[PDB]
């Protein structure tokens, strides 16, 4: 879907609608915590219209948009069109970039910083809405078919006429009954999202290509907007009551990847070129290490960089490790000094690590986070 930076188009009245049609939807019965989280998010509505629309105008967006895709089969964004990485990286998707940001997110809010917990849930919706398009959880690129474009521009104009005001049930009931009952957000989400990404891909063959005539997109377009703002709707509820009840995805659960949203300062010169490692210690002495290399330049002054890394051993806790750290090391002759600002690490849907930093890290040495 198209949107605006000003926080207007498609994916704003994606959000706009979803938090109105759960309004319309929620029970009674439902807890008085969470009514009370809806209205300081109804309060910060044009933060979450920003975020929304935010992806797309990032500056240190990936070259063609790859993790704004995601094939609900394959698992992949175009095959692996970031371009694939063996031993060191892990590609993001369209889906992984809804967990890594929902987690942000609630870990803003349970702080009380609202205005950027608002924006981070805008985001991860944002990739949502994404896979939700017929053309992205196809793999189709702007590249591949003119009718991308084409058909965003058809549903960007009509866009007043798709929305819905209700899933059609309480929040009592199935749908929403449903989204509450496993406590694993990560395991959750996944599916959620894949059951919405297939029905998209299928309207893409269906409906939406080129070969389709014009009333076959008008019925495609009707259809994943409506469901598109059905899933939001659910995001937010699921949303709504993790915050409130302060729920942890976290618990009893084996690290099997660690994602790390790193900060770099907007200083001169503050980004780097150099090899950068990131690293663990278990309580046991047990070492691990991956080369932080997504790419196109990482470390550039003042962007924001995400990288996963896939654990060797899969039976440990949270708890079990006892360092982390970045280190870097020269690439040419002469070390390239690097100043990161912050340093978030994320474990099964849980800010682990929230570390300010903002000092140079000038030749090949080692900087603990944990
Ligand atoms: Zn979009």
């Amino acid at each position: 879907w198209d949107g605006k930076i000003d926080g207007t188009g498609t994916h704003a009245m994606i959000v706009t609608q979803g938090v109105s049609i759960l309004e319309n939807d929620l029970s009674k019965n439902e807890p008085e915590s969470v009514r009370k989280n809806l209205e300081i998010l109804k309060e910060n509505m044009h933060e979450l219209q920003l975020g929304s629309t935010y992806p797309d105008y990032d500056k240190n967006a990936y070259d063609l948009y790859q993790d704004h895709f995601w094939d609900p089969d394959t698992d992949n964004n175009f095959s692996k069109d970031n371009s694939w990485y063996l031993a060191y990286s892990i590609p993001d998707t369209g889906e992984s970039q809804i967990r890594k940001f929902s987690a942000l997110a609630r870990y803003e809010w349970q702080r009380g910083n609202y205005k950027q917990a608002t924006f981070y849930l805008g985001e991860a919706m944002h990739y949502f809405g994404d896979i939700d398009t017929p053309y992205h959880p196809a793999n189709v690129t702007a590249v591949d078919s003119a009718g991308h474009v084409k058909f965003e521009t058809f549903a960007e104009e009509r866009k007043e006429q798709y929305k819905i005001n209700t899933v059609g049930c309480k929040t009592n009931e199935d749908f929403y009954a449903d989204i509450l009952k496993n406590k694993d957000f990560n395991a959750w989400s996944k599916e959620y999202a894949r059951g919405f990404a297939k029905t998209g891909k299928s309207i893409y063959y269906s409906h939406a290509s080129m070969s389709h005539s014009w009333d076959d997109w008008d019925y495609a377009a009707k259809v994943t907007l409506a469901n598109s703002q059905k899933g939001t709707a659910g995001y937010i509820y699921r949303f709504l009551h993790d915050v409130s009840e302060g729920n942890d995805p976290s618990v009893g659960k084996n690290v099997k990847e660690l994602v790390a949203y790193i900060s770099t300062s907007g200083e001169k010169d503050a980004g780097t070129d150099d090899y950068m490692y990131f690293g663990i210690k278990t309580k046991d002495g047990k070492t691990q290490e991956w080369e932080m290399d997504n790419p196109g330049n990482d470390f550039m002054t003042g962007s924001k960089d995400t990288y996963t890394f896939k654990l060797k051993d899969e039976n440990l806790k949270i708890d079990d490790i006892q360092n982390m750290w970045i280190r870097k090391r020269k690439y040419t002759a002469f070390p390239d000094a690097y100043k990161p600002e912050n340093i978030k690490v994320i474990a099964n849907g849980k800010v682990v690590v929230d570390k300010d930093i903002n000092e140079w890290i000038s030749g090949n040495s080692t900087y603990n986070i944990k």
